[PDB]
């Protein structure tokens, strides 16, 4: 008697699990390495969870920091032309940081960060920063180098920008769960650097959308894995390979036409045209239908829709009935720009898990 009794509560509680998982969710967040994939999550929990309650994380940023410098310092030298200090009293803390590149736990002693800070104040190590494109650098680079005074101190706790400014590699699939207004919310995060994307089909299985990230600043920039291929024509193909795959040919992508922040930045510099990576800019007309932030510089407004116009030029190109592709120009640092984009997804991530229901 008891017997059956547990087991059709045991039933029960099957098809409770059934249901929650059906009417939960699962996003998958794509994009290729750097695009900000992880940020979306982080902020997700600052959101939806608890975001991060800290201390776990204060030497992932002390690690960005040192890579910050040491890549800019070991750069002056092997870009072509060379860089050279401004004020060449400095050389003896290129030779330290030089010298600290590749010890493993550093201990991060008081030296390291008053040479880490005059060098950052060199106007030849900031001149080297502006020809970061033709190297490899961390996003982060300028944020944590400015408040070096801050991260060494010994009660430095990370504020919640700050850890979402921490950059870390994506090694692996990793799964966060949150609730908004009693929505279930499933994303998964993975790699995006090449090697990496062998994993992706592991997550395909169920996905109610993709939320496929670009860093929209780097269109001057190369890729880490051959230090050649342009990051923004990666972005594109592999969007193009994401779009067109044979397991997401049902699945809609909301874009993040992320960095909207550092591509404004670039664009005011003025150092770095568009056009000259991608040369059909120089024939592109802002759309008429565009939504310029009021006070946006229209050099920017212009660049952004180029960029989402070459991500809507694959997605209109094939789908048309199945799957559809929704762009959102963000900034994944800006805590309250993720808030209103994501709000902004929620009733069309509802539709298209119905959708999802009356095709199976
Ligand atoms: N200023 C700015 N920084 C951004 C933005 N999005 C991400 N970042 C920064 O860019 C760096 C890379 O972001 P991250 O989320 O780790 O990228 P990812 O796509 O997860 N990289 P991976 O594929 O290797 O896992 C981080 O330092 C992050 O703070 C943005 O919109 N604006
Ligand atoms: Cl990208
Ligand atoms: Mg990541």
């Amino acid at each position: 008697k008891a017997q059956r009794e547990a087991n059709k509560k045991i039933e029960k509680q099957l098809q409770k699990d059934k249901q929650v998982y059906r009417a939960t969710h699962r996003l998958l967040l794509l994009g290729a390495g750097e695009s900000g994939k992880s940020t979306i999550v982080k902020q997700m929990r600052i959101l939806h969870v608890n975001g991060f309650n800290k201390a776990t994380k204060v030497q992932d940023i002390k690690n960005n920091l040192k890579e910050a410098i040491e890549t800019i310092v070991a750069a002056m030298s092997n870009l072509v032309p060379p860089v050279e200090l401004a004020n060449p009293e400095n050389q003896f803390r290129v030779d330290y940081i030089l010298s600290v590149m590749n010890v493993p736990d550093f201990d991060f002693p008081p030296e390291f960060y008053e040479h880490a800070k005059a060098l950052w104040e060199d106007e030849g190590v900031r001149a080297c920063y502006e020809r970061s494109n033709e190297y490899q650098l961390i996003d982060c680079a300028q944020y944590f180098l400015d408040k070096i005074d801050v991260i060494k101190q010994a009660d430095y706790v990370p504020s919640d920008q700050d850890l979402l400014r921490c950059r870390v590699l994506t090694s692996g699939i990793f799964e966060t769960k949150f609730q908004v207004d009693k929505v279930n919310f499933h994303m998964f995060d993975v790699g995006g650097q090449r090697d990496e994307r062998r994993k992706w089909i592991q997550c395909f299985n169920d996905v109610t959308a993709i939320i496929f990230v670009v860093a929209s600043s780097s269109y001057n920039m190369v890729i880490r894995e051959d230090n050649q291929t342009n990051r923004l024509q990666e972005a594109l193909n592999l969007f193009k390979s994401i779009w067109n795959n044979r397991w997401l040919r049902t699945i809609s992508v909301i874009l993040f036409l992320n960095k909207q922040d550092l591509l404004a930045e670039k664009v005011l510099a003025g150092k770095s045209k568009i056009e000259d990576y991608f040369p059909e800019f120089a024939r592109y007309t802002t759309p008429e239908d565009a939504t310029p932030e009021p006070g946006e510089d229209p050099r920017v407004t212009r660049a952004k829709y180029f960029i989402r116009d070459e991500f809507l030029r694959i997605s209109t190109a094939s789908g048309d009935g199945r799957h559809y592709c929704y762009p959102h120009f963000t900034c994944a640092v800006d805590t309250e720009n993720i808030r209103r984009v994501f709000n902004d997804c929620r009733d069309i991530i509802q539709r298209m898990h119905l959708r999802q229901y009356e095709l199976l």
